[PDB]
C-alpha cells in the first residue's frame, strides 16, 4: 500500500491537499478531513471555510446541524509531504458566534488588545503522555496483566528495558519539527511508557494553535502503530506517576532589567485566583494534584524557588539576574491551552 | 514480488499496458483485462475496440457470447505508473446496439443534446463506502462476534481507536489524485469502518465516467490490503446507519445571477417525478433510507435550505445569493452515475 | 513509521538536535534526551547548559533534586544523521561542584597537568559484552531453558551455529566508526553471545568520552533489535567464561628509543599498590578472575611477556624493540575509563 | 493431581480437615485456610479458637498482629468432600474484644434480644455477581476491546451466544445445595455474564452466615474455571445494568392474619431513616442507582404496590391474602448481610 | 499411561512395589528408586538393604563410589497405593560408619538418650516453599519479566487471581495425610506462588524422618504438574518476603504445671548459642533475615511475649496457663530437621 501513499503529486499536478482540522465536543479530541485545493496557498486568510454536521460531533441541535469551521493556521503536512498542507480551523455558528466549545476567538480577542501585543506575550508549554496498548489499556511495556518492575531507571533511560515506544517519539519529533512546530526536545518521564514534549517559545495566539497541532500529529503518528495515547493526568493508579502540563511565561518587562519585581507582582496578582485557575485546568486534575511524589496541593497557592512541588516554580538565572521566564505547574496534561494562556495574560496584565 | 511489479519499461521500450474496464452483468460489478499497445496513446478514438465472452459475465446468450467493447475514457495508470493507461470501456452488441447493462449509450444521447451542451451543466458526486474484513462480512475494527463501541466517536476521528482502514484512504486519495479523477476531499463517517470520497464539478458524461474509474481503483487497492470493499446501502443493519451517494446538479442559468427561481422551478420539476427516480437509484434503497432522525422517505418528496432530511437539499450561502446549485439526496449507494445524470438532466432542461 | 524517523531537516531548517548524555546514579547507567538548537555548532565551549531531577535519577536529595549537566564532548548522531550530534555532558551542582558520581571532573584535573599533557599518554580500551533475550536472563542463541554445545567453536565462528547477534555488532561497528568514536576492531569471543570491541590510540580524557559513547549507542541499537546488553563480568556460571576489559598505555617516553626502562619502571610503580587498584576496578570483580587454566588472581599481582594470566602483559614486539605499550587486565568489564585512565596516569607519571 | 484431590481418606484414617473462613480488612474479602482435627464435629462449639496475622491482612497494628478466630457455623466441604467441612468463624482481639472490622457481634447481640429471638424473623437474601475474564476484567464473553449485542437476549437465556458460564452457575448450585445453604433458585441476568442466587429463607443471624458461605463457594469454583467473580454493583458503565442485591423480609407477626397493617407500619419505620440505611449498605451505589427507567434514586424513598422503581416493593400476593414478606431493594450486591438483616430487624420490631 | 499407572496388582499378584528414599550428595536434595518385594511388609527392620553408586550423586570416591542404604522409616505410597509402601532410608558406608552426608545417626543417638527418652520431647515443623515455573525459575503466576500486584491480597487469598496453585497444595495434603504423616496445616503466604505446611507433633526423630517424607511427595506432585519447587530462603529479591521456616518445641517437663520457669531456663540455655546454632541451620540465610518491620536479625537474639521480631517467641497461652511449648524462628526453609531437632534437644536437656 506504499508507492501510492507516498506518491509525489507536483510532478504530474498542481493540486494540494489540505487537511481542516478542528476540536470536538468534548474540547479534548480532535476531528479532521481533507480536501483538494486548486494551488499552493500559505496565508490562512484565502483558505475557503465548511461546515459538518455538528450532531455527529455533539455541536449542535438536531434541526439544524450545520457548524461552519474557519482556517485559521497552516503547517507542512508531515505524513502527505510535498506541496500538501494541515489546516488548523476554528469552529463557528452559521449566524457568526462561536459555539460553547470554541475557545480560540477568547484567546484572540485577549491577545488582540494594544496592550498584550506590546507586552510581548511568550509562551512555552510542556505536555505530557502516555502510550497505552491498543484493545487493553495497559500502558508499553507492561505485562499483560503484570506489572513492571519499580520506578527508577525509567526517567531518561536507555536500553530495551526502559525505553518504551522510542520511535514513536522520534517519529513524532521529526514530523513536529517538519511541519513547523516550534518543539524544543523530548524526554522519558518516571512512569514507564510515558513521554514528554515541548513546545518552546512562542508567541501569542500561535502557540495555542501549534500545541494543538502537535497533538493531533501524535495521535495520528500512534495511528500508524497501533497504539493509544492518553493525554489524561491518571491512566494507572497506584505508586505511578501522573500527566500534566507545564506554562512558562515570558512577558517583555520580565526580560528586562528590573523585571523580578514584575515577577513578583505577577505571581501575587495570580494568587488569589487559584480556585478559578484550578477549575479550568482540565478534569482529572484533582487525582494527579494531591501531594505524592512532590506535586502541588489543589488547595493550597505556595510557590518557590528549588522545591519541586509548589505551584509556581521560579529558576535560578531569574532569581540572580532579575530578569526572565516563571513556570506555573498546575494546569493538567488534558488542559486546553488557549484558555491557560488566555487567562495567565488576563491575570498578568489585564487585569487591574 | 516487488521489483518486478514496480519495473519502469520506459528505459528499454515504448510499448505501453491498457487496461480495459467495463461493467459486468449485474450492472454493479466492474471486469477488467489489460493489453500492449505499441505506443502511448491519448486521445480514446485511435484506441481499437475488443471484445470478451458475455456468456462467463451474464450479458448474452450461449450460441453468440462475443461482447464488444468500445474504448470512451483514458486515465493514467496508478498501479503500473510509467506511460500505461486505464481505458473506461463501453460494451455493445456485435450487431451495432447497446446491450441492456449498458447505460453510457443513453447518457452520452441525451448530453450530446445543443440545449445541454450549451448550459453547461456540472455535477458532483459523494460516493460512501464500507471496508469489510475478507471471510467475514464483518466491517474493519469490530471484534469477531463482537460490536463496537457507541457512535459518535467514529465521525472524522483521529486516534487508532477511531480511524480503521485509513491507509487504503490515503492511497486511494492520492491514486485518484495521479490517475485523473477529479476528486474532492475524503472523510470518516459516523459508522466505524465506513468512509467517503467526493468527486468534485465534473462536466457531463465524464463525470460518470470519473466516478466508475474511482470505484474500480478502490477495488483494487482493497485487494492489495486484503479487505472487501462494499457499496451497499445497508451492510450492517441495527443502531448503525447506511452508505449512501449524493448528487450536486449545477447548469449555468443557475451559476448566474437570477439562479434562484431556476433552481425552484427545477426541483419543481424533479418533483411529481419521484417514484420513478426512487426507483432507479439503487437495490437495497427501502432499508437504507427510513426516516430516522429526520432523514429522507422513500415514500415523501420534500425541500428545503437547513433541513438535511428533506429529498432536495440547498445550501444557505445559495440561496442567500442566489446563484449556487443544488444537491439531491435520494440515490442509493449502489446507482448508477449514468442513469441519475441523465435523469437530472432530462427532467431539468429536456423535459417540458 | 519510518520515512519519518529518518526525515531529512537539512531541506527545510537549519535548527539541529542534540543528545545530552550523562551517568546516572548508579555509575554504570547511562540517561539522555534531546533538544532543538538554532544552528550547527561543533565546539562544546558554546553549548548551552541543562539541569534534571536528581531524585529520579538517584544523585541529590528530595528538597534541591536539580543536578547541572555541562556539555563537554560532540559526536556526529548515528541514528538522526544530517547536522544532529550527541553531547557527552557531564554531571555538578548548582552551587558548581561535581556530584560524586561525576569522575570526569578529577580526570580533567590530572590530564591538565603540565606534565601529562607534555608526556603524550594513549590509551586504548578493549571492551567485552553479552547479548541476552529480552524478557529472559538467557544470552543470545542458547535454547530457552538449556545450554549450547561445548566451548571452542565459538571463537571467531563463521556459520549461523556460532555467529549469534552480529547483525547488532555490525550495525555498532558502522555506527561507532560513523559517529567518530575511534574503534579499532570487533571480534566474538569464547562464550556464545559475546563479544567484544576495542576503542583504539585516543589520547587523555578524549579516551574516557568516546568508550562512554560507544556503549551509549550500542546500547541504543539493541533497543532497535528487542535484546538486553550487559557489562556484567559473570552474566552466565559455571564453564562458561567472564567478560572483562583490557587497558593498553603507551606514553611519550615509552615510544621512544629507551623505552623498556620507562615500562619496567612503571610496572614497578603500578606494583604494590593492587589492593586499591583493584578496589576501584569494579565491585564483584572475584567471580570474573579467579585462576582458572592459569589466569588472573585477585590476590596476586604478576606481570609477563606471554603468561595471559598476569596482571600486565608486555607484547613481544615492544621488549624486541624496546618500545611501545603495554596492556592492563585487571579491569573489569563494568569499570568506569574516567576512573582507570586517571589512575594509571598517577601512578604512571604523577606520583614519586 | 486429581484422583488425589478426590482422594477418600475415611478408608485410612478418621482423621477430618476443617476449613476456616474469615473476613479480612477490606470488610468484603474473603480470608481462609485448613486445619487437621481428630475426629468428626458438628457442634460449632466444640471447635477450638484459633488465630492469624492481622498484618498481613490488613487488621491489627505491627506491635500486635495476632488476631483470634471464633467459630461460629459449620457446613460440609463440597470440595474436599467425605467428612471434612467448612466453618464459617468470627475475628476477634487477643483481649477479647471484636475488632472493628467484625460485624456479626452486633447483629448476634440484636438476634439474641428476647423480642427478635421470640418473633422468629425469615430474611432471603438476593444476591447478584458478575463474572470477569482474568487478566483484562473484561466481562465473560466480551470481545477484548468490543461489546457484545445489546440487552434483551440473555435474560434466561439458553443458547450458546446467550448464557456465559452456566457451568460456572451450575456448580455452584450443586455444591450450595451439597453444603448445606438454602439456595432457593437461579437465574441468568440481562447482561451477558451476570447471574444471581438467592439464599433462601434462613430464620434469623442464620442469614447472615450462610450468603457469607455461599459467595465463598463461588469465589473458589472460579479459581477452578480461571474466572474472576466480581460483587461490584456497576463494573460496566453505559446501556448495561448494574448488579444489586436485595432483601425479604418476614416475621411472625406478619404470617398472621390483618399483617398489612403491620407491614405498612414497618414500611414507615424505615423511611425516614433513608440516609443512614443507604450510608451503611454499601459505598459505590450511586452508579447503581440514578434513576434511568424509573428506578429507584438515592435521594428520594418510593414505596409502593406495583412501581418497580419502588425503594420498598409489596407483591399483589400480600395485598390479597393480607400476609406476607417485602421486599427491600436499597442494597448493592457487596453489601454485608449482618449489618442489613440487624439493621432491619432494629428499625422494625424493637427501635421505637 | 493412565489406567495403567492406576492398575490394581491385589487382583493378580501379591507383590509389593517399595520406593527407597535417600539424600544426595548437596544435603538438601532426595534420590529414590524403586524395589520389588514378595509381599506386604510393615516393619523398617524386615526389610532388606540397598547400596547404590556415590560418584553418580557427589557421595563416594570413584575407587569406592558404593554407598549402603538402610531403611529407616515407612510410610504408605500415596501415588502407586494399593499395598505398596514408601521407605525413608539411611545412608552409609560399606564398612559400616555413616558418610559425613549422613545426619540421622547423631541424631538418633541424641533421642536414645535415656534423659531425652524419657522426657518424650514434642516436635513441630512450619517449611515454607515456592513454586516456580519450569523453564525460566519465575513464580508461579508471576507474568514472564514482569511483576505481580503489590503484597496484601495474596495472603490466604480465595480468588483466581489470588491464590496460585491451589491444586499442588491440595493434593500434597491428600497425599501426605493418606500417607501417614501428622500434617496439621497449610495457608498461602504473603507472597503469590508461596506456600506453607505444618508438619504436626510427632514424638522424637520420627519428627524428622516425617518432614523429610513430605518434601518428597510436594516434589513429585510437582513434577505431574511440570511446576519446580523451591525451598531456598529468599528466591526473589526485593519488596517482596522470604520463605523461612520455624520449629515448635515443648517437652513433657514443659506441659508440667508451673513449666514456664522451664521454658525460660531452656530459652536461655538456648541463647548465648547463637552463633552455633545460625551456623549449623542453613546457609544463604543472610539475605532473609535483615532487620526489616523490626525482625530477627542474624547478629542480635532476641526473646520476647508478643514482638513477632523475636527469635525465639513465647505465646500468650503459656504464659497465661503456664504451660505450652516456644517456637524457634530462626531455621530457615532448607534446614536438615534431624540437625535442628537434636540441637534443640541437646542444648536444653542435657548440656549443661
Amino acid at each position: 500500500l506504499s508507492d501510492l501513499i507516498n506518491l509525489n503529486l507536483s510532478d504530474t499536478t498542481e493540486k494540494v491537499i489540505a487537511e481542516y482540522i478542528w476540536i470536538g465536543g468534548s474540547g479534548m479530541d480532535l476531528r479532521s478531513k481533507a480536501r483538494t485545493l486548486p494551488g499552493p496557498v500559505s496565508d490562512p486568510s484565502k483558505l475557503p471555510k465548511w461546515n459538518y454536521d455538528g450532531s455527529s460531533t455533539g455541536q449542535a441541535p438536531g434541526e439544524d446541524s450545520e457548524v461552519i469551521i474557519y482556517p485559521q493556521a497552516i503547517f507542512r503536512d508531515p505524513f502527505r509531504r510535498g506541496n500538501n498542507i494541515l489546516v488548523i480551523c476554528d469552529t463557528y455558528t452559521p449566524a457568526g458566534e462561536p459555539i460553547p466549545t470554541n475557545k480560540r476567538h477568547d484567546a484572540a480577542k485577549v491577545f488582540s488588545h494594544p496592550d498584550v501585543v506590546a507586552e510581548e506575550t511568550w509562551y512555552g508549554i510542556e505536555q505530557e503522555y502516555t502510550l497505552l496498548q491498543k484493545d487493553i489499556q495497559w500502558p508499553l511495556g507492561w505485562p499483560v496483566g503484570g506489572f513492571p518492575g519499580p520506578q527508577g531507571p525509567y526517567y531518561c533511560g536507555v536500553g530495551a528495558d526502559k525505553a518504551f515506544g522510542r520511535d514513536i517519539v522520534d517519529a513524532h519529533y521529526k514530523a513536529c519539527l517538519y511541519a513547523g512546530i516550534n518543539i524544543s526536545g523530548i524526554n522519558g518521564e518516571v512512569m514507564p511508557g510515558q513521554w514528554e514534549f515541548q513546545v518552546g517559545p512562542s508567541v501569542g495566539i500561535s502557540a495555542g494553535d501549534e500545541v494543538w497541532a502537535a497533538r493531533y500529529i501524535l495521535e495520528r503518528i500512534t495511528e500508524i502503530a497501533g497504539v493509544v495515547v492518553s493525554f489524561d493526568p491518571k491512566p494507572i493508579q497506584g505508586d505511578w506517576n501522573g500527566a500534566g502540563a507545564h506554562t512558562n511565561y515570558s512577558t517583555k518587562s520580565m526580560r528586562n532589567d528590573g523585571g523580578y519585581e514584575v515577577i513578583k507582582t505577577a505571581i501575587e496578582k495570580l494568587g488569589k485566583r487559584h480556585k478559578e485557575h484550578i477549575a479550568a485546568y482540565g478534569e482529572g486534575n484533582e487525582r494527579r494534584l494531591t501531594g505524592r511524589h512532590e506535586t502541588a496541593d489543589i488547595n493550597t497557592f505556595l510557590w518557590g524557588v528549588a522545591n519541586r512541588g509548589a505551584s509556581v516554580r521560579v529558576g535560578r538565572d531569574t532569581e540572580k539576574a532579575g530578569k526572565g521566564y516563571f513556570e506555573d505547574r498546575r494546569p493538567a496534561s488534558n488542559m486546553d491551552p488557549y484558555v491557560v494562556t488566555s487567562m495567565i495574560a488576563d491575570t498578568t496584565i489585564l487585569w487591574k
